C-alpha cells in the first residue's frame, strides 16, 4: 500500500508572525503559536520522517495584518515558496486587490501551482491570465502522481472584487468533467483542494466521482478526533467521513485558520487509487516548537518596512474623533459612524440592476472601540492610531439575519443601558430610537433600515421576516457581549477584512475626514 | 495737463468667450457679450486715440467656467498678455488652486507684472515666491511714471486655499508705507489697485495719503454716471467721489464683473500729480463692438481640449441621481443631498482650534436643480451631465445670515406647497421638519443646525439671534424665488466657485457615489 501524507493550511490570513492564543498580535512570546517560522520547522520535521508529503493550501492567504496592507501578497508569495508548498487553491480573499493584485504580486511569483477549476475569463483578460491559475496540476509524489483539482466560493463577487470579467461556476459542475478527465490520463489518486466552505466540501465529497480526499477551507472549520489540544471546539471528526454516492468512504478535513494549526492526514492507497484508511488531526503550532531561526531572521528583516509604513500619514482629520467609552457606550459617537461608513465603503461590489449595494447595513459595539483619535496632530492620523481604536484583531463579516433577530439586538443593546457596558450598538444604515423609560426587551421604538434592493437609497421601517445584509465585528458574529440571537439566528456568515485595514483604506480614499453625530440614534 | 486713460476690468471669472446678457452660456450670438475677442477690439481702437492708456485688472480672473477648470490659469496668462495688461493684483479666487496653482500658470507666465502690497509670506515659501508678485510697480507711460500698488481682501483665507504660510495683512496699514515710499522716489502719480470689495475701496481711497485714484473688485459692483446701458442697476455714480483725510477728491471705480464692461476712466493731472478732473464709464462690451478675428479663432483653437473635456468620466455613481421636480421641488432628494456636500466640501478652509470648519450649512432651492443623472451608463458622470443638472452658471456663495432670517427662508420654501414650485430647499447641515397643517409660516416646527464651535460636529437647535454662515446659490443670496429675506438680512455676502465645478471637484474627489434620502426634511 502506497501511503501519502498531506500537509494542509487554509485561511492563513496574513499571520505570518506567530499569534497569541485568539490569533491577535502575540504579547507573551513564551505562549505565542503559529506563524510561518514555526510552520516551517515542524513541515521540515515531517518530512524528515514521511517520504511522500504533499504541503498544500485551501486559500485564503491575502488579508488579515499589516503584512497584507504593506506587502499586497508580495509576502505569500515569498513566504510560501520558502516553505515549498506543493499547491494552492484560490480563496476569495485571493481578489482583494482585484485581478491585477493576484496577478502580479502571487500568480506570477509562486513556484508551486494555484488552482482553481470553476473559475473562467472572457475577452483580452482571458488572454492575459491564461495558465497563471490551472484547474488541477498533476504532481509527482515518490514513484506516483497524485491529481490536485482546485475550487473557490461561487460567492467570490460578494466577498471580494474580482471584477466583472470572471464568473465563479458552480463548484461540482465544473469539478466534474475534469476528475473525470484525470481518470483517462491514467491518474488514479486525485485531491480536491479549494474554498468553499465545509458545506460544500461535504457535497463535492459526496457528489464527485473519483474524489478521493477533500481538503477545504473558508469557514474557518476546526475538525479535531479526541480531545482538543487548545479553545477551538471542533465541529466534527478529523478526518470528517462522507459517503459517496459510488459508495467510497471519502475524507474531508480542515485545519481552523489564522496558521495555528498545521493539518495532517495520513492516507493508504491501493494500486488501484482508493483509499484504503485514512487517519490525522491538526497540529496545534504552539512554543514546545521552535521558530526556524533563518525564517525567523527573514520575517523580522521583512518587518521593517512594516514597523515605517505605521507611523505614515494615512489622511487628515479636522474633528475630534470621538472613541472615548462614555460617548461610545452611551450614544451615537462619530468614531462609530467612521468606522460604520467604512464598513460599508468595504462592501461595496458589483451590483446588479437589481440593488445600489449589496448590503447597507452596519452594526458595531461600542465597546469595540477603544481610543479616541485627537485631530490637533496637524489632522495626521497613522496606522499606529487605529489599532489603539481597533486593537483585538478582528474582521468585519458579513451575516444575514432576520429583521426579528436585528430588533432583539436592539432591544439586547439597551437591556442594562447606564453602566458603561460594551454591547450598545454603534450603526450606518440603520436609524433607531429608543425609550429608556420603557421594560428591558420593548426599548426600540423606531427602527428604520436603508434600502438595498433601490435605486434612491432611503429608509423605510425594518421588517421581521425580511432577511438583510448586516456588516458587523466578527466578536459580535460569534455572539460576543450576550448577542447570542446573532450567532444563533444568522442565516449566512462570511468573513471580512481585517478591522483595521477596512478604516485605513476608507481614511485613504477620503483624504480629509469630518463624521458628525447626526441622529442615527436618539432617545425618546 | 497730463491725461491718462485708465482701462479697467475686475472680477472677469474666467468669461473668456462672450456670454448670455446674464453672463451665462452664449445662445444667441447676435444678442451676446463680453468675452476677450470683443475686450481686445475695444481696447485697441481706445490705445488708436488715446496717447496714454493703462489697462488694469483688479483679480478674479480664475475660477468661473470649464476655462478654469482644463487650463487651470494658463488661458489667463495667455489671453491677459495678448489684450498687453499693464498690471494686475491678486484677487481671492487666484489662491482657489493654492498657492502652487498661482506661481506655476500665472505668476510665471504673465508678461505685466501682478501686485498685491499687504499679502507676506514666510519660511521656504518666502524664498520661492519672491518677486513673483510684488507690492506695487511703477510703470513709464509717456514721459511720466504712475505707481500702482496692489492690495488683496484680508478676508481670502475664508475665501479660497491660499494655505497657512501666507498673512493677509490689513490694507491701509500695509498700502500707507508703500506710498509713502513712492512718494521718496519721485512717483507722484499713484494708482490703489486691489481686491477688497467697494467698502474698502472707499476707506482706501479716504484713509491712505498720496493715492489719487482706487481700482476695486470683488463685490461686483456697477457704477454709472447717466441712465445704465443693461439690467444691472448702478450702486453709485463713476467715479464714486472720497473725500480724503487731506481734502483731495478720490475718485474709486469698479466695472461689474464677467467681461461685460470695460471700465473706462480719465484722469487729468497737474505737473505736481494732482488730480484736477475724473470722467468716464464703463463700456458696455455688446454685439455692435465685433470679436477680434483673430483672438476668436485662438479661443475656438483652444476650446477643444475643453469639448474634449467635456464628455470624459469624471468618476462613478452606484445610484440614481434624482434631480427630478417631482423629487426635489417636494422633499429631500438625494441630487440636494450631493450638491449640498459638494458644497460643503468646496467650503473646507483652515480651521483655528476654535472651529471644525468655519461653515457647516447648506441651502439649495430644488428648482435650480434641473436634470437627474442616470446611473446605468456603466455609472459614468461626465461634466456635460452636470451642466444639465446645473445649467445657469452660478455659483455657489458664502452668506452669514442671522437665524430668525434663517427660519423665515424655511417658511418661504413650503408657504406654497404643493404648486411644484421652485423655492423648496434642499440642504446640508441643516435638519427641518414642517407641519403643512399649519397657517403659512408657521409650517417649522424643528430646525437643527450642525454646529462649527465644535470639535465634534453635532445638530442643536436653531438661535434665532445667533448669526449662521450659509452656502447657497447666488441666485437665493441675490434675492431670488422670493427669498427677499435672504437679500435684505444678510450681514455679510462672498461669490464663490462655479456651480458645476464645485460638484464636478466633489465627484472626483469621491471617485464612487452613493448619496441617500436620509433624513435632513421631514414631513411630520
Ligand atoms: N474581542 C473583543 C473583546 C472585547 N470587546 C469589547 O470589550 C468590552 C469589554 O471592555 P471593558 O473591559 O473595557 O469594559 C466588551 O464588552 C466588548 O464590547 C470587543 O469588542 N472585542
Ligand atoms: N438662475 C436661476 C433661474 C431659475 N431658477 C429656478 O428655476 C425655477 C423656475 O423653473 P420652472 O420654469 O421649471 O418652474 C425658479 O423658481 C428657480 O427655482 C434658478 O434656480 N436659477
Ligand atoms: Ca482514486
Ligand atoms: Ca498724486
Ligand atoms: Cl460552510
Ligand atoms: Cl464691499
Ligand atoms: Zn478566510
Ligand atoms: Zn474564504
Ligand atoms: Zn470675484
Ligand atoms: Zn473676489
Amino acid at each position: 500500500p502506497w501511503e501519502l501524507t498531506i500537509l494542509h493550511t487554509n485561511d492563513v490570513h496574513s499571520r505570518l508572525e506567530q499569534t497569541s492564543e485568539d490569533s491577535s498580535k502575540c504579547v507573551d512570546a513564551s505562549r505565542c503559536m503559529g506563524g510561518v517560522a514555526r510552520l516551517f520547522t515542524k513541515v521540515q520535521q515531517i518530512r524528515r520522517a514521511e517520504p511522500n508529503v504533499l504541503l498544500l493550501d485551501a486559500g485564503d492567504q491575502y488579508q488579515g495584518t499589516i503584512w497584507f496592507t504593506v506587502y499586497k501578497g508580495a509576502e505569500v508569495a515569498h513566504f510560501m515558496n520558502a516553505l515549498r508548498y506543493d499547491a494552492m487553491a484560490l480563496g476569495n480573499h485571493e481578489f482583494d486587490n482585484g485581478v491585477e493584485g493576484l496577478i502580479e504580486p502571487l500568480l506570477k511569483e509562486a513556484k508551486f501551482p494555484i488552482l482553481s477549476a470553476n473559475i473562467s475569463a472572457s475577452g483580452p483578460l482571458a488572454s492575459q491570465i491564461s495558465g497563471l491559475y490551472l484547474p488541477y496540476k498533476v504532481l509527482p509524489v515518490g514513484d506516483e502522481v497524485v491529481g490536485i483539482v482546485g475550487y473557490t466560493s461561487k460567492e467570490t463577487p460578494f466577498l471580494s472584487n474580482p471584477g466583472t470579467n470572471l464568473v465563479f461556476e458552480d463548484e461540482i459542475t465544473a469539478l466534474q468533467p475534469e476528475v473525470d478527465k484525470l481518470k483517462t490520463l491514467n491518474v488514479n489518486k486525485i485531491i480536491a483542494l479549494g474554498h468553499s466552505g465545509f458545506e460544500m466540501d461535504k457535497l463535492i465529497a459526496q457528489k464527485v466521482r473519483g474524489v478521493d480526499v477533500v481538503v477545504g477551507g473558508h469557514s474557518n472549520t476546526f475538525l479535531y478526533t479526541g480531545n482538543p489540544p487548545s479553545k477551538e471546539v471542533p465541529a466534527g471528526k478529523y478526518p470528517f467521513i462522507v459517503t459517496s454516492d459510488d459508495g467510497r468512504k471519502v475524507p474531508v478535513v480542515q485545519a481552523y485558520a489564522f496558521g495555528k494549526y498545521l493539518g495532517y492526514l495520513k492516507i493508504e492507497f491501493d494500486e488501484r487509487g482508493n483509499v484504503i484508511s485514512s487517519h490525522g488531526n491538526p497540529i496545534l503550532l504552539d512554543s514546545s516548537i521552535p521558530e526556524d531561526p533563518s525564517i525567523k531572521a527573514d520575517i523580522n528583516k521583512w518587518r521593517i518596512k512594516l514597523d515605517d509604513y505605521s507611523t505614515q500619514e494615512l489622511g487628515k482629520t479636522i474633528v475630534y474623533l470621538d472613541g472615548s467609552s462614555q460617548s461610545c457606550r452611551f450614544r451615537e459617537c462619530n468614531m462609530g459612524n467612521l468606522i460604520c461608513d467604512a464598513m460599508i465603503n468595504n462592501n461595496l461590489r458589483h451590483a446588479d440592476e437589481m440593488f445600489w449595494n449589496h448590503v447597507s447595513m452596519c452594526i458595531l459595539n461600542g465597546g469595540g472601540i477603544r481610543s479616541p483619535i485627537d485631530e490637533r496632530n496637524d489632522g495626521t492620523i497613522t496606522w499606529e492610531n487605529l489599532a489603539a481604536v481597533l486593537p483585538f484583531g478582528g474582521t468585519f463579516d458579513l451575516v444575514q439575519l432576520k429583521g426579528s433577530t436585528l430588533k432583539k439586538a436592539f432591544e439586547h443593546s439597551v437591556h442594562r443601558y447606564g453602566q458603561s457596558t460594551g454591547e450598545f450598538l454603534q450603526v450606518g444604515g440603520i436609524h433607531v430610537v429608543y425609550d429608556l423609560s420603557r421594560k428591558p426587551g420593548d426599548r426600540v421604538v423606531k427602527l428604520d433600515v436603508l434600502c438595498t434592493s433601490c435605486r434612491v437609497p432611503s429608509y423605510d421601517p425594518l421588517k421581521m421576516d425580511e432577511v438583510y445584509k448586516v456588516i458587523l465585528p466578527n466578536f459580535l458574529a460569534n455572539g460576543g457581549d450576550g448577542f447570542q440571537m446573532i450567532k444563533d439566528e444568522l442565516l449566512r456568515h462570511d468573513s471580512g477584512d481585517q478591522d483595521i485595514n477596512v478604516v485605513s483604506t476608507y481614511i485613504s480614499k477620503m483624504k480629509v475626514i469630518y463624521p458628525a453625530v447626526e441622529g442615527r440614534i436618539k432617545f425618546s
